[PDB]
């Protein structure tokens, strides 16, 4: 089977760990990673994923592990405009570790179960369109295109090894 190295990042109390949770277990609830054995488009995948978690600080290591992701999800909250607009900060970060323009990613916007949204869908439409990327809109507690959104990254992950 084929082996993906996922990682998950965003701002704090986006919903990292509750997506990557729903996704492994169907539940809603430090930094580790977790595996998931999953069929898509009829290829069995092996989906290893790294939650995000301790401090903002760029050592080597911490630069290793980032740089194991094959694919990763930018992750924001539409009720936190501040997680919106940080994620400008991590597709930096996710450049300059796999030292490319063109990194397999996917734009979050999760929360989507929660009304008083302050972030349109139209604006989050418009930034992963200027950064050539999919955009899905999330809610780890209802699990709304939680599978969408690590599944459309796999795939975006073949794209990628196939060209
Ligand atoms: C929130 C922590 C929290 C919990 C409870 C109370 C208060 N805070 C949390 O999960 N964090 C924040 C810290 N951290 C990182 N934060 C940032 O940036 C935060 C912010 C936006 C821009 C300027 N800054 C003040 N950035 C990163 C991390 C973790 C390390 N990251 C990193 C490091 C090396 C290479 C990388 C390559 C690709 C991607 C990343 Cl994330 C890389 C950068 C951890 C989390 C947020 C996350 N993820
Ligand atoms: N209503 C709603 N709440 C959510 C959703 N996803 C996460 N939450 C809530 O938002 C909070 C943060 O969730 P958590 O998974 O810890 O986020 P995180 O990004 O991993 N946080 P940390 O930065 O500390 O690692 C929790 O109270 C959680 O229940 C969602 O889709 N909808
Ligand atoms: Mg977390």
């Amino acid at each position: 089977m084929t082996e993906y190295k996922l990682v998950v990042v965003g701002a704090c109390g986006v919903g990292k760990s509750a997506l990557t949770i729903q996704l492994i277990q169907n539940h809603f609830v430090i930094e580790d990673s977790y595996r998931k054995q999953v069929v898509i488009d009829g290829e069995t995948s092996l989906l290893d994923i790294l939650d995000t978690a301790g401090q903002e600080e760029y050592s080597a290591m911490r630069d290793q592990y980032m740089r194991t992701g094959e694919g990763f999800l930018l992750v924001f909250a539409i009720n936190n405009t501040k997680s919106f607009e940080d994620i400008h900060h991590y597709r930096e970060q996710i450049k300059r570790v796999k030292d490319s323009e063109d990194v397999p990613m996917v734009l979050v916007g999760n929360k989507s179960d929660l009304p008083s949204r302050t972030v349109d869908t139209k604006q989050a439409q418009d930034l992963a369109r200027s950064y050539g990327i999919p955009f899905i809109e999330t809610s780890a507690k209802t699990r709304q295109g939680v599978d969408d959104a690590f599944y459309t990254l796999v795939r975006e992950i073949r794209k990628h090894k196939e060209k």
